[PDB]
């Protein structure tokens, strides 16, 4: 037989590869929710999808107008496969270009955006634009106002998107976007989980559950399952990214900071980072269990640091003037033998989002002792700068190590 159906299998394989390129784009977009690079456009991806449709076009006219003329092998058993290649590709093109706010207040106006990749090839000028409906569904309904926007095209933009500029209203519920279409096939697009806050108490547990979803999700997800015992290396990586992103700095967390954050989260005084690198970290350990002796979970404390550092310590963290994540065992280790007045800047343990000035003083007996000045929260730092306050304290002379106070600040 003529049957060179290996070019159909080539299209079947190239379509499978394009489907992964889209899958990967959605994961980069999901990681970007927890402040991450990504910044990838759907424009080159759309070009790859156009090429698949172009290959499907040539392959469809070759089958039907055959030379060898074979029946159900080069007709029914061959057209059914090519039909699937278009059916699956078209459904894997109705995406969410701009995601809705995952931390959503149940009244504020939120913007949304969906993009169809094969719109410039399937929706011409005389063809009517399909009305897209954005109905909110829960985690159960995921497994199958102002929600009506027509899918329009663009000549000086080369796209077929649909922006929903106006929209008003542990519970992961996402917005389902859908539209009617005919070559009479249907299109659907599900967004990333959204927790709806009422703005009465606090959104702390919503930000923590979104952070855990976006970072610790699989590409082959069943909306909306998340692994609940991730390794510490991945959590450190995520915490480092969320730090640099929320704080707005390029100077990130380093191995020593991580060791402290591990000693706090596990309530373990171990010193080897080996006995911490490959270790399980549950969602309970992260935002359920209250820290020993404290009235808050680990995420509540880390979020306070992000709040404080972003708000008033943005400059000093970047300047590498704040150690921040250091155990009292290590502060004594360095500062204790340095000359009097040598100070250091670290984060308050007992108080949520505070910065204490640890410094070396002379004890009652004369031997060096470690003194910690009362911590400054963002409210005290709004009244007076950290550098201004550090200047007001005459006992403070040099920031560790051996670096004049007035020179550093």
């Amino acid at each position: 037989a003529m049957l060179l159906q290996e070019t159909t299998g080539e299209l079947e394989a190239a379509k499978a590869l394009v489907l992964k390129r889209i899958q990967i784009w959605k994961r980069q977009q999901q990681l970007a929710g927890n402040g991450a690079p990504f910044e990838e456009s759907l424009a080159p991806l759309q070009e790859r999808c156009e090429s698949l449709v172009d290959i499907y076009s040539q392959l469809q006219q070759e089958v039907g107008a055959a030379g060898g003329e074979l029946e159900p092998k080069t007709r029914a058993s061959l057209t059914g496969r090519l039909d699937e290649v278009l059916r699956t590709l078209v459904t894997s093109c109705f995406l969410v270009e701009k995601q809705p706010p995952q931390v959503l207040k149940t009244q504020t106006k939120f913007q949304a955006g969906v993009r169809f990749l094969l719109g410039l090839r399937f929706l011409g000028a005389p063809a009517k634009p399909p009305l897209v409906r954005a109905d909110m569904v829960t985690e159960k309904q995921a497994r199958e106002i102002n929600n009506t926007v027509p899918l329009e095209n663009s000549i000086p933009g080369n796209c077929c998107s649909a922006l929903f500029k106006n929209l008003l209203l542990e519970e992961k519920c996402a917005v389902l976007f859908s539209a009617s279409f005919t070559l009479p096939i249907q299109l659907q697009a599900l967004s990333l989980p959204l927790v709806v806050i009422v703005h009465g108490n606090q959104d702390n547990n919503a930000k923590a559950t979104i952070l855990w979803d976006n970072a610790f999700s699989e590409m082959d997800r069943v909306p909306f399952v998340v692994a609940e015992r991730v390794p510490w290396e991945k959590m450190c990586e995520t915490l480092n990214l969320k730090f640099m992103a929320e704080v707005g700095t390029n100077r990130g967390l380093l191995p020593e900071h991580f060791l402290f954050l591990a000693q706090k989260i596990f309530n373990d005084n171990s010193l080897s980072m080996e006995a911490f690198q490959h270790r399980s970290v549950s969602w309970s350990q992260f935002n359920k269990e209250i820290l020993l002796g404290r009235g808050f979970t680990f995420w509540q404390w880390f979020d306070g640091v992000l709040d404080l550092t972003k708000r008033c310590l943005r400059s000093y963290w970047s300047d590498r003037l704040i150690i921040g994540f250091i155990s009292k065992q290590y502060v004594t280790s360095l500062l204790l033998n340095e000359p009097d007045g040598t100070f250091l800047l670290r984060f308050s343990d007992s108080e949520i989002g505070g910065i204490t000035i640890a410094h070396v003083i002379r004890g009652q007996d004369g031997s060096p002792q470690i003194e910690n000045i009362q911590p400054f929260s963002a409210k005290d730092l709004s009244i007076r700068s950290l550098g201004d306050r550090i200047r007001d304290l005459a006992q403070l002379k040099n920031l560790y190590p051996k670096k004049p106070k007035d020179e550093a600040f």
